């Protein structure tokens, strides 16, 4: 049968999750998307030769920390941690939603991506180099994204797959 990866994308409003998952869903850039709608999103895409089901959370509203939010959350196998690279607040949240990861999922080993999207902007204010660090100290991989372009969409996202096939078959 078909494998289905349910993908979870987080990070601070503003930072492009919307953009990212709509590139990957409709092959489409779309500057525009209400900030609100948080919604799902599936698509079979060929990783590596196997046709997969990918379901796609793009998160999106108020912080809460309910059950019923936990367990929406606790439902994602994968998750990317996306920052703005011309935003260091966006940056200096991610500890905060790799935190909340790791305790709704109960683990220290959650597959996970961190995601510098709007590379294809020149207001750089974080830097490669302390992006890629920030995923070396958490010992996952780094990827530079554009949803404008399409630079690293589909990295970001197979990059996650592959992460939870490897831990599926720990
Ligand atoms: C950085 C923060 O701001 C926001 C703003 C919006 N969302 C968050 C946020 N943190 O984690 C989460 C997720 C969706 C991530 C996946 C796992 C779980 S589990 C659960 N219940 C969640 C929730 N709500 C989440 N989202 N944080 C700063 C810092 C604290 C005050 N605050 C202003
Ligand atoms: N130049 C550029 N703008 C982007 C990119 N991704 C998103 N945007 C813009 O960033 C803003 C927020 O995007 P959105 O997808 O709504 O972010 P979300 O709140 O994280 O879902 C919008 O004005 C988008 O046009 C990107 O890679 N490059
Ligand atoms: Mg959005």
């Amino acid at each position: 049968g078909m494998t289905e990866y349910k993908l979870v994308v987080v990070g601070a409003c503003g930072v492009g999750k919307s953009a990212l998952t709509i590139q990957l869903i409709q092959n489409h850039f779309v500057d525009e998307y209400d900030p609100t709608i948080e919604d799902s999103y599936r698509k079979q895409v060929v990783i590596d030769g196997e046709t997969c089901l990918l379901d796609i959370l793009d998160t999106a509203g108020q912080e809460e920390y309910s059950a019923m939010r936990d367990q929406y959350m606790r439902t994602g196998e994968g998750f990317l941690c996306v920052f703005a690279i011309n935003n260091t607040k966006s940056f200096e949240d991610i500890h905060h939603y790799r935190e909340q990861i790791k305790r709704v999922k109960d683990s220290e080993d959650v597959p996970m991506v961190l995601v510098g999207n709007k590379s294809d902007l020149p207001s750089r204010t974080v830097d490669t180099k302390q992006a890629q660090d920030l995923a070396r100290s958490y010992g996952i991989p780094f990827i530079e994204t554009s949803a404008k372009t399409r630079q690293g969409v589909d990295d970001a996202f197979y990059t996650l797959v592959r992460e939870i096939r490897k831990h599926k078959e720990k």
